[PDB]
């Protein structure tokens, strides 16, 4: 936590760019003050802190602006400076980049008036090999007045607990919790999921049913996935699984959930994903609700993957999880 000397010491830095006498810095000024307390960001961090801040565009951050960034970083470890220093007190920069990614650690924020998650991810290839992937989602409610939430993170996991050889059978969990790094009636404690999915990759066009449930309180779900048409899959059926809803994540009370709030009407999401030999995909899921069943009309396009890459030569084992974790809370602080 901040202490009070921390709160007087950003204070007094903070002070000195506020020229107007207004309270204000400019973000563009944000490097020059963090680097005048002797902190070294680079331009990947000082954009995500930018994001938490610019929800409407006007490029200023306020003291308690300000001091909830630096309290989120000094919550953070995975600072890269104080990443690199610690392999210093003694190649492997592969591991400084794969732990300053935060892999599954989806940064929620508003730009020009649309929800929008950011994640670093990676796919573990034989052999050991890391094929990393940008995602870029935009989320919106059905329902007009449904209130955008403040900056947030979600950490996921998700993984495949059973597949058959040619992936025809798959089936499917991810377990994921909201958080600041600091029950609504519509959404029932056990729900059902029912999914269809059409799509592209290279050509190859497939369609796929999931059948599923889940805990959204909880943030866990479970489908089980049958390729209905173009299979055997002729593709790492890993780059379809997250396509495969931020309904089914554990937020607390001091966050505001969209996504339950966007219920019983529903809410849609579009995705990007681009990786690092040129794939490019496209997804989009529209999410409605019956009782207690959601139901998820799912597309799914992906071009430019070479006939070459792990992609098309099924060469994937799995989405790579976070390669920092919190070690938790001790059982007696519960």
């Amino acid at each position: 936590q901040l202490t009070e000397e921390q709160i007087a010491e950003f204070k007094e830095a903070f002070s000195l760019f506020d020229k107007d006498g207004d309270g204000t810095i400019t973000t563009k000024e944000l490097g020059t003050v963090m680097r005048s307390l002797g902190q070294n960001p680079t331009e990947a961090e000082l954009q995500d802190m930018i994001n938490e801040v610019d929800a409407d565009g006007d490029g200023t951050i306020d003291f308690p602006e300000f001091l909830t960034m630096m309290a989120r970083k000094m919550k953070d470890t995975d600072s890269e400076e104080e990443i690199r220093e610690a392999f210093r007190v003694f190649n492997y920069e592969e591991f400084v980049q794969m732990m300053t990614a935060k892999l599954e650690c989806e940064k929620m924020y508003v730009r020009d008036g649309v929800l929008t998650g950011d994640i670093h991810m990676a796919l573990l290839l034989e052999g050991n090999a890391h094929y990393r992937c940008d995602f870029r989602t935009t989320y919106k409610a059905k329902e007009k007045g449904v209130k955008l939430p403040g900056y947030h993170f979600v950490d996921h996991c998700i993984e495949i607990l059973s597949h058959d050889k040619d992936y025809n059978k798959v089936k499917l969990y991810e377990h994921a919790v909201a958080h600041s790094g600091l029950m609504v009636s519509a959404i029932k404690p056990d729900m059902k999921i029912k999914l269809r999915m059409e799509g592209n990759v290279n050509g190859h066009h497939f369609v796929i049913d999931g059948d599923g449930t889940g805990k959204p309180y909880e943030g866990k779900q479970t489908m089980d996935l049958e390729v209905k048409e173009g299979g055997p899959l002729p593709f790492a059926f890993d780059i379809l699984t997250t396509a495969f809803n931020r309904v089914f994540v554990k937020y607390p009370d001091n966050i505001q959930d969209y996504f339950k709030q966007s219920f019983p009407k529903g809410y849609s999401w579009e995705r990007s994903m681009t990786f690092e030999d040129g794939g490019i995909c496209y997804a989009r899921n529209d999410i409605t609700m019956e009782g207690d069943t959601f139901y998820n009309k799912v597309r799914f396009y992906g071009t430019n993957f070479p006939a070459n890459g792990p992609v098309m030569q099924k060469k994937t084992l799995k989405w790579m999880p976070s390669w920092t974790r919190s070690s938790r809370r001790k059982w007696n602080k519960t």
